[PDB]
């Protein structure tokens, strides 16, 4: 038997799920199981590996299983259910894995039997964790590899959160951070020795464990229903009466040995139905976000015309119950507008950062950044769940966010429901896009060093540019494009080589140095102290200008190197603040 | 300026350097630079030719200079000859591989010997075996290729982690690639762009491949025999006994800037005192000698009952102990511990006849000797990959293994080199049989060659009736009364190599016996089907054998035909004799 219910690390984050899943479900109707079905599971990996997502198939294709995407019917066929239809098509995904992540439950067809019965085995995994934060504040990753993974039913609510509590109190008292590391990691070993080298092989539980909390927190926040506050995974505000109603009709259906019977109701995306979900009052609830939408806007449109955009957006969106007031327009109404909200949210933050403390939290932030390796990760986990990389994507997103004007502040790293940091961009794509009136830049952001950075960030970098340009000469955008390449230390052949791109194969590729980032920053909060602010204009002149210097000067590393400190410092002066 | 670094193919085992230097140290205060020099460097090249060594002159120089790479010499300021304190020890043949193992650590570019234009310290700075030290505790192990690849063109300490980053790289790349014949194409065509990056031009960088290959297989021989590393398969690893000291080596070493005055420098370089390390105390030395020990004592405990031929090492372990009823001085100490580990290793070899219980094992041995009837090529293939050692030198260690397993020996004395994992290094010397198998009442030499026909006839029946007269004169001298054997393994025996001993036996009284690798497995396969029976050959089922076969040699009719069908006879009824299932 198994002690712990588990999510899977194939992938790590679910967006990257739905790829995949458009791909298998061209196989569907395919003999599948046992030796006839070799020809199918072949083509599929194979067709599979040629995407640039990727450049075993039993191993990718289990959590579509658990999550009730496909099944094989009892005949060997590879089946697609209605959810996979929706999630392969891209049709309000994050609402899909809501409902198909409410609807898990253990045993299940996956599940069941002689490793699962049903004397241990009951639960709702992500039902239990809304209930368990009713209880308990938040769960860091370490909290819920360490006590949730272990939990096989949903009765086992309370004694889990008051061990939780009192874990927190005999934590409390061991003083030395150093020494809270110790109990933590011993108190850890320990639970899972009761629970399952003898020292090696717990330590690799134990592991195993660590990595299948990370993907929890990263599917369940994918959701909407948790968001992160610092490193704690918590309950969001704005979802109490779903998560209440979730909670409510919960259920460990006991149909889960026969495949079909199962499906009709786990591959179900409409299930759990909810209270709202009629035409009247998703008509309400449509309108409710409207208002809410509108309002937020209003509230800035004085000092931050950029949100006409989004105000737009929002028009275009609600434009379509001129033509159709039915249940699943109105879902999909529903479903941009919260999207279209989170947009407003970014530039909200603009708003936010007229406040120099909140201004100040990034620059801050962002200069850890210097610090030594250990002294990163360390005040990292205690302030976020993403890991620094994904950290750091985000702060300097932040930073562009500080500057202003930009149409659009397009994160390619994945973000929850709060703004807070989930996954890093994925390879094939720059970290951000910042949209401007009339230019785009690229944020390519590291913390790799040397030798490494040349081999991790050359070819990425200058790949994504020519990609980009070659995209907007397709669909005729006419703008200027230009890429910051953000590291705390540029090595000197890095640099180099995006010199050698930008005179020979025409990239716009500015290096700047951590340091150098953040003086835009203090540069902007200065301006900000005087009730002043950079405008379109004074960022397009900074890339511009930064740009000329890479292509005009002497092709010498320490030449460009003084000339871009030249032309920056040009800038920064021309704002006329001194320090 | 010079790009790699490189441990000198003369002699390519470092062994060898012993006996050169002690010749050279009678040669101390001798003018040794220019043109007064010559009378000097000419006396000296004539004594060396006089050695067993260089039998089975010519450039000195090259002769000379690995021992001044490696602090054993140097020529002073007024031209003269002079011997530093290591090579002083090294001549003496104290600790050697003691006195390697700290040499080897100082080691560094650049040097006395490799300064100045050739060796700027812009791009200068390494000690080469440690630099292979902290690089193997980030990727485990290095193979030859490996070596001659990555390591020989590293020229600073400081390199590690960027040669590691791009060798864990060169290894997931070739991982995906599938395929054998492809695999093989990547890894030269990688190596191939690299050392171009690096220097009828193909033909030129293929030059320099392979003499990178060949300095890696030195390299190879010269660091395992300070112990510090050993052989795990084809892979040189560190040896896991000396975690502490390898971690204490990387610590403290350096490369010291007064390399350019002769005589500073090997104040340092030649003082084999250096470095010193911390366990070095009388305090902790006696601590050392007293956990070797205790090691010992173990497994000497689980041997001595099913293996009572360990009693030896258990007695020379107590005449060793017992100095230090004596005196207990760092001296005395360092030499109880050097004796001790070598003695250590004797266990082991002891150990191995244990280890051998376990069919699979046993098993290994016939079946790596099974690859010697195969064609060259696939011989040469199937030992890459599986050991550091030439086909040759395995072949001396497959037959020794084969020895060990028919047990019963007061010492299975190997003369080529293993390393203290008891795999294989470098063949045995041309004055000396592969092997020299010791029982309670009889000796056996092993001698062994996968040569054929003429060529076998030409290099082996003169060295063979040599080293058997040789060692037979060296029992009378000591009083030694045991019988003398030879066995003679070839996977095929050469008619006319055959007839020469047959002809030394009833003529000068030899008693060699040559067997087939067929036959010689056969015993193997016999020794296995008793054990799984609880059995096992007794030393006398072995001397029985021996004395029978070589009956045979001188007894039967003189027809070739005839004495070839009368050892199979011979054998068979032995082999009958067990009651076993052929």
């Amino acid at each position: 038997k198994k002690v712990n219910w588990y999510v899977s690390c194939s992938p790590r984050s679910p967006e990257k799920i739905q790829p995949e899943l458009k791909v298998l479900a061209n196989f569907e109707g395919s003999y599948w199981k046992g030796v006839k079905g070799y020809k199918a599971q072949e083509a599929f990996a194979k067709e599979l590996a040629a995407l640039p997502q990727f450049l075993s198939t039993r191993d990718r294709v289990a959590p579509m299983k658990t999550y009730g995407f496909v099944f094989v019917d009892e005949e060997g066929y590879l089946r697609i259910t209605e959810a996979g239809k929706m999630l392969a098509n891209n049709r309000r995904p994050k609402d899909v894995f809501l409902k198909q992540l409410v609807k898990w439950q253990y045993p299940s067809f996956q599940h069941k039997g002689k490793e699962y019965p049903e004397e241990e085995w009951s639960i709702n995994p992500l039902v239990f964790v809304l209930s368990l934060l009713k209880k308990v504040g938040g769960l860091s990753k370490l909290d819920i590899a360490m006590f949730c993974l272990t939990a096989t039913n949903n009765n086992q609510v309370d004694e889990i959160a008051e061990e939780i509590m009192q874990f927190r109190n005999e934590r409390e008292k061991i003083k030395g951070q150093n020494k809270k590391l110790e109990f933590t990691e011993n108190y850890f070993f320990k639970r899972f020795e009761k629970i399952y080298s003898h020292k090696s092989k717990i330590e690799t539980k134990m592991r195993n464990a660590r990595d299948v909390a990370d993907a929890t927190t990263r599917y369940f926040r994918y959701t909407g229903l948790f968001v992160a506050r610092g490193n704690q995974l918590v309950l969001n505000p704005e979802k109490s009466d779903l998560i209440d109603e979730i909670i409510s009709s919960s259920k460990v259906v006991k149909n889960y040995t026969r495949v079909e019977e199962f499906h009709e109701y786990y591959g179900n995306p409409s299930l759990p139905q909810f209270s709202f979900e009629t035409k009247e009052q998703l008509l309400d609830l449509a309108h409710r976000i409207r208002d809410e939408n509108t309002r937020l806007a209003e509230q800035l449109v004085e000092h931050f015309p950029n949100v006409k955009v989004e105000i737009q957006v929002l028009e275009d969106i609600y434009n379509s119950l001129n033509k159709k007031v039915d249940v699943e327009t109105l879902k999909d109404v529903i479903y941009h507008a919260k999207e279209l909200q989170l947009e407003l949210k970014k530039k909200k933050l603009q708003a936010d950062f007229n406040d120099p403390r909140q201004l100040e939290e990034v620059i801050d932030l962002l200069e850890v950044y210097h610090e030594k390796k250990n002294v990163i990760e360390e005040k990292i986990k205690a302030r976020f769940i993403a890991n620094k990389n994904t950290v750091f994507e985000w702060l300097t997103w932040n930073g562009f966010i500080i500057l202003g004007n930009a149409l659009e502040y397009k994160n390619n790293f994945v973000i929850d429901e709060e703004l807070q940091p989930v996954t890093h961009a994925a390879g094939n794509q720059p970290a951000m896009e910042i949209i401007y009136e009339d230019f785009i830049v690229l944020g390519e952001v590291t913390t790799s060093k040397g030798a490494t950075q040349f081999k991790m960030e050359s070819e990425p970098v200058t790949r994504h540019y020519l990609n980009k340009k070659k995209e907007l000469e397709k669909q005729g955008v006419e703008k200027e494009l230009y890429c910051l390449f953000i590291a705390p230390e540029i090595n000197k052949n890095t640099f180099e080589e995006f010199m050698k791109y930008n005179i020979v194969q025409n990239t716009r590729i500015i290096p700047l140095s951590l340091k150098q980032f953040n003086m835009l920053l203090m540069v902007q909060k200065k301006l900000i102290e005087k009730g002043r602010r950079l405008s379109s204009y004074d960022i397009k002149n900074l890339m511009v200008s930064l740009y000329r210097t890479t292509i005009e000067c002497e092709r010498k590393y320490t030449q460009i190197k003084a000339g871009l400190e030249e032309t920056l410092n040009n800038w920064v002066v021309d704002k006329e603040v001194r320090f």
